């Protein structure tokens, strides 16, 4: 059938800490529009969130305008995808990736 989220939804002060705590697991993908790589996989993880919808929310957090929250884990280098599960932080990726490793890492923590 269909989802309700089959697309990576954008997160922010509104929204960022209750998505965490409603939804059992959480990709969030921290960006910015300067960033070449992170547009370099934005395609991919529209794939990944059409074929893990109703399982797995991707969360997009511009780091741009949302500094408070990047900084509360720290993101040092953009992209950084990290895994929530059940609301805590339980895997990281940095940088540029390939769908077969981002979709094993998801496949890891799921």
């Amino acid at each position: 059938a269909r989802k309700v989220l089959d697309s990576p939804v954008k997160l922010n002060s509104s929204n960022f800490d209750e998505t965490l705590k409603n939804n059992e697991n959480v990709v969030v993908d921290f960006w910015a529009e300067w960033c070449h790589p992170c547009k370099m996989i934005a395609p991919v993880i529209e794939e990944l969130a059409k074929e893990y919808a109703g399982k797995v929310v991707f969360g997009k957090l511009n780091t741009d305008e949302n500094p408070t929250i990047a900084a509360r884990y720290g993101i040092s280098a953009i992209p950084t995808l990290i895994f929530f599960k059940k609301g805590k932080p339980v895997d990281q990726l940095v940088g540029a990736m390939p769908k077969s490793e981002l979709k094993r890492w998801v496949q890891r923590n799921l």
